[PDB]
């Protein structure tokens, strides 16, 4: 019954409540985490007022230096990390230790990536002849305390994807780990102060929702919200944030656009390599096939073979499909499988649930009244539906309140780079699984999925100011 | 009596009610402007959206080509346009054809900067051995629909900077003229309408704010908002516009610090120049001065020349003080006035009321308590206040609210870079007045003066969306 | 009889020795030039470098008011300009108006471009802990006088590609015009001069190449050379610069990979209008077929219908094959087609020579003892060249010692690109021609193509020297 | 008597002959070099041209890691290394060893740089409204082989500035370390070879320039020279390259221009620190103290009590004067102190002789007749030279055939930015010493001092090739 606390001011310090964290695959007693209260998130956020002067009165390589031994720490207790995180959110262990691994890349990445950022030198002469004497030297400061607020998905690695950009560009950085994935959170702490990050540069923030989730959104002491989850708390997170600036991802219906002329075998090994990794829940995964008529049943055969080579089971064994991470989350899932299979779609896979445990359901004959077309189930559901022509395609594509990422699969890189241009999605990916990619690619959503644009050089960019100084240069 | 009318979908539509315009000079009638029903938006925003498509399938040389057609004909117009923003916000006929010809300027180099917006082709190895061989072509697409707000004080140039940024992008424009400046507005859409735009890609929305103010900035088909104008109205926008991507140019009190190694001369004559163009009605006007007290005399003397010599009366006989835009505006000067001098404020200069012509007030002895330190008059009042260090002078600069501009007047350019690496600001002028500058640069103000950053080629950019294409 | 001066400090200049031109189609007359003297050279040098200074001084705008000015007028005269250029080089009147059209567009978007070039404003604290406080402020500066010599091709426009890039960055420019296109030259001063580019700021000097050929590309006066014309006089000139910058726009072999799943009727179209453009003397043109066996036949089938649709004629006809520029040209390209045909290559197109003017000849069946295989002609002979595989045909391309351009046309993109990045050419056209394209776009060779990048963007830096101000900011 | 050895396609060897190289510091030999031949320098070349296509199929943080792997082994055998180095090339043991580790974080620094170096994404729609389909993605392709030519100067630092940034970005390089110094580059081979750099990758040349000198930059493999000595050699190499892409780094006569408002004490001793920094050998020392007349006396005084305090003796004394590398320097040296006093010059340090250890001479009173105001000695002289105004101070700095940095010692920066625009150089420092800087600054010569621009990035990309591939979107 391990008792994790909360990195604030350096220091580790514990709540009198605490929450219990199960597991999602039996229940199993994870640990607890502390239950902050309002104070006690008030006096972090002004440790981190504090540590800011000093922590932005550094040199570039200095703050990299503490996001390296962070990095080199992560990755020697990838192992302790993955275990934990593999049963706290019920993903793969290898997936698990995967995370941990991509994770300390990122870092890596992050922190030689935000010491190369370089200013301007603009001059006023080529606008006009007045100011030809005037030069503005343009460079970026970090806004301030950036708080960081992780999904239970990727709970070490889009917490990293916040907390690395923002540190390197000389904000400090408020952590604030999902309700299931909080000792993956503090873990990640448990590195940061390992390496020797200052009091008060990094800080975590755990606790009911209830009580301090809007009171950290809200505070003065905020400059800047990073937030990754659903598309309902986003929504309130742009309202409750002001005119702070925000960085959201939210959820995405990512479209799998196979045409006449798509390699189908291919297309549908990605297609279902993208859409049920770590069970459907991911943000950036194929949460539906639009296929054209003519290649519609072949590739649902594929389709088939494919999502019936996946061995469903428990993490530990490796299974490409885990329970969902919550029972509400079953529930929601299994809705939208009743709604599906009430209006006649063909369920060509076992429909069969084990409590979180669900069953990788490829569904065929989706139409527009199934919520399973358009609502994100975040399980291992994929809807196939089949449209005449391309341009049925893409207004189905188009029609989805989402826009984060989208795939087209065609043989002829001309057509499919004008329906990417069609799309109003962020990325689009040519015969290839839709993914988050290197995560040096601008990672970003439109209509739906979010506001501001990822990758870690977007993220260093923007979680920083621009202070222009000018002055005569005669 | 001329009634103005509002451009949708390329044709000249006026409502039923109509706002009727007086000059803040002597209140004559300058015509009428439609009072637009949240109805007519929508029939707006509409167009709008039908007009988007064939917009951005136009080769940007293509917009670009449009934009310089605008401008020509606008500079065409500047004594016209001039003569009618003049006694519609009562800025001096000089100063008023002046924002018509940079506003032309502004419209030209906007489309030759939106020319050249070239993507990224990143390549995956160098993250990652595996995604080696993955190339991401990340190029810009327009927002989509792009309403902008223009405040009183420009209404020409401060629309056009959010105009044609955008439209040169490809994006349409829904424009918003303010109340007092609507007419000016309508002539900057003669440009746009008479130089061949096509239909629904610039659009004119008149009326009341309590009737279609909200309901255009909450409206579902306005994919992008900029806005300029005060702080309540900004931060009321920010909450109103959700996750939607905003551009929020609001006030601020911008600051000169002075110190003991200073050119007093210089930096009295462009402190004086700064804070009382038009009449203290800019954001980015000196609008407090912190002075070293060795020097804070000197300075008091120089400043309170320079203010000496500025001519009060009417735009037409080009005077530096113009009369302030409305009769709240005067009333909130001289409550400011007020509570400046009932705290024993050293008033340098003739505090004198006339109506909507205020005077410009020199202040000194400016202390803390008083209102005037701290809110933005967008009036002809200059506080002075007086510090001991440097170290007050930064904590006094940054007590501030804004975080706009502000200039940092001294002879030692290493402590001026420090002093301006220390401000929270957006831009520091080292010897100089704060001003929007070269449009070219970056504008952009913090801690509550806006949201985002401004400058054509930030606006380009601000107004777009990233998209990536990836493949092998 | 016109006796077209130089201009010289703002001055049109002559000489005692005048240079006279007959038109390449008919050897009719043109009017003269002046052959300058070294010490006339000299003076238009020194005049260069008296101007250097104010030009230097004026703000970018000021600049580019002159350039625009100098636009306006040269799309004034069209006609008048069009005309001497298709009588000065045999080029086709609606080809040779064209060609003074894209100059002034190049012209102006060269100005636009150079009003904004944005320099750095870098920090040391991201390379060490010591610089932390160091910034330097880079921007650029002028070389200083620019020698832009310019091909018969494009007299106005590939001189223009020099001079408005030198000129908008600062420089002062020295324009060699051609021997031969040199009264288009000094058409092109008169543009300038009429514009009212201050005295000194734009000098021409012609004369002949024995006399101030060397002379002026070894001044001391001169700060960088940029010159476009044959690869040996671009390698004699890359000696005498010694280590001045230059940038060579030599010659070129552009191949036409032609793959089995390419679409042959494009590819026909394409590679023609590539090829016998201005009867084939331009560098940048198509200049050998590499085609698969499979193809290879209906390939030529196709190309020969293609090229037995060209006009041959006189520039005023608007033919697409005119004369070559002289004589020694005609017998050039005469002993590559005899070489051809001794060694049995198979003439597709009839084999006439009238003269200068001579036929478009495609030839098949061409090996690699064939010099026409090999050696850029200059003229409208485009040989096809069958291989058996992609490796064949890459080993072929890269056989060259040319590295201009290529053309790949295929069906599969993700082929193409691959053997794109095999390519060693400096562009590589996807399933289209090769071109200078927008001039936007960078345009450079390789191996034996040249030196240096060019394109509006890329000329304007390639003129410019670095110039780093660096001092503490704390 | 170590007998060194040259690293060749991943193997060590010895030719048959060997030059011996003895210390500069009083004659210890410390070694042998294999005085390599012109045929084993041809089979450098090729295995360098062979180990070309898999060096570039690697990917960029793959040949990062062996960078990285590099640098560590150099930070492992600093003190080995630099002892070595320091009597190798007579330079302060602490200085020879701090090469060392600047040489490793500049290898760091040069790999984390060049794997992100980023393309471009061009459109032609804002050039012309008919080509808005096309797209180019320029992207940057290794040059190929790489020849670095080291000085003694920095055998190691000046070696791996030109190797790492080389190696980056995916050419191979061919090292030829200096004759005096050779240790030193076989020392880095050494590391190279241990990082695990595939065969072939970095080669390393030894002997003798009347052999193999000119034999290796007039080799058809090489296609690109970077090469950083003296400007006689520098203008011999630049000829002999002929078109192919070359980066000079020749010498330098930085000026230190002090004004009256100048904080002279802080000049003095900045002026000092630069000047007699190794002796005076290098090419960023300041050469050249301008001051004007009215401050000229109380810096001269400064000036003479600061290099009166200044050691002179043995490298492992760690002595600020250390013997210049060798007999005819030191009797060039005394040639120009010589020339100095018999046109009355003031001595204002004495001036002495040990044979190669001379004591640092200030003179004063120097004129533009004395050879010690225009020559570059590379030994410790520093001239001083009074001027009456500021425009003789800049006519004075710009009538140097030099053209690589200076110093502007004023108070008023408007001034001090006005005169360093004014400046001839590459870079002005504004109340520092000038210097290489952190190695991310850009480095370069604006006259006969050199030929490019270096800096970690700017070397990065002058050793490769645009490549433009261009296709239709639609
Ligand atoms: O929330 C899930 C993420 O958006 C999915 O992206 P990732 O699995 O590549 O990190
Ligand atoms: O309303 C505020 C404007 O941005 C001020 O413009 P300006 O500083 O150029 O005079
Ligand atoms: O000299 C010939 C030029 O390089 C050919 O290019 P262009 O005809 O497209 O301008
Ligand atoms: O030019 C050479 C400089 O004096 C020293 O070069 P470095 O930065 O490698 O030490």
């Amino acid at each position: 019954m391990t008792r994790y606390q909360n990195l604030v001011n350096g220091k580790w310090k514990s709540s009198e409540q605490e929450i219990t964290i199960y597991s999602p695959i039996n229940q199993e007693e994870l640990g607890t985490v502390p239950a902050m209260t309002q104070t006690e998130a008030d006096e972090a956020m002004q440790a981190a007022r504090a540590a800011l002067p000093a922590w932005r009165a550094l040199s570039a390589i200095e703050r990299a230096a503490y996001l390296h031994k962070t990095a080199a720490i992560l990755e020697r207790d990838k192992e302790k990390i993955g275990t934990i995180l593999a049963k706290e959110v019920a993903k793969g262990i290898k997936a698990a230790i995967g995370e941990v691994v991509r994770t300390a890349d990122l870092i890596r990445y992050a922190a030689e990536e935000g010491l190369r950022i370089t200013g301007q030198a603009m001059e006023g002469g080529g606008f006009e002849a007045a100011s030809k004497n005037k030069l503005a030297v343009v460079r970026r400061e970090p806004v301030g305390i950036v708080l960081a607020i992780a999904p239970f998905n990727y709970p070490v690695n889009l917490s990293a994807s916040k907390i690395a950009p923002a540190l390197i560009a000389g904000n400090v950085v408020m952590l604030k780990p999902p309700t299931q994935g909080s000792i993956s959170g503090l873990l990640l702490a448990k590195a940061f102060e390992e390496a020797g990050i200052p009091a008060g540069v990094f800080n975590t923030i755990t606790g009911r929702g209830s009580e301090i989730g809007d009171y950290i959104i809200e505070h003065k002491e905020v400059n800047f919200i990073n937030f990754t989850g659903s598309t309902p708390i986003g929504e309130r997170i742009g309202r409750l944030a002001g005119m702070r600036p925000i960085m959201l991802e939210l959820g995405g219906k990512d479209a799998a656009l196979v045409l006449e002329d798509a390699d189908l075998e291919h297309a549908a090994k990605q297609i279902v390599a993208g859409a049920f990794s770590y069970s459907g829940q991911r943000c950036t995964a194929i949460k539906r096939v639009i296929v054209l008529e003519s290649v519609a049943d072949k590739l649902a055969t594929l389709l088939q073979e494919e999502v019936s080579k996946l061995t469903v089971g428990d993490p530990f064994d490796n299974a490409d499909i885990t329970p969902v991470i919550d029972n509400a989350s079953a529930d929601f899932i299994w809705g939208l499988i009743e709604d599906a299979q009430e209006k006649e779609a063909q369920a060509l896979t076992p429909i069969k649930r084990e409590g979180n445990l669900l069953w990788p359901v490829l569904f065929d004959q989706v139409t527009k009244d199934m919520k399973v077309a358009w609502e994100e189930p975040f399980g291992p559901v994929l809807p196939i539906i089949r449209v005449a022509s391309v341009e049925e395609a893409i207004a189905f594509a188009n029609e989805s309140e989402f826009g984060l990422q989208s795939s087209v699969f065609t043989n002829d890189f001309k057509k499919a780079f004008e329906i990417a241009e069609k799309l109003e999605v962020g990325t689009v990916h040519i015969n290839n699984k839709t993914q988050r990619g290197p995560d040096n690619f601008p990672f970003l959503g439109v209509k739906g999925s979010g506001a501001g644009v990822q990758g870690i050089k977007y993220s260093i960019e923007a979680m920083t100011n621009v202070k222009s100084i000018v002055f005569d240069v005669k």
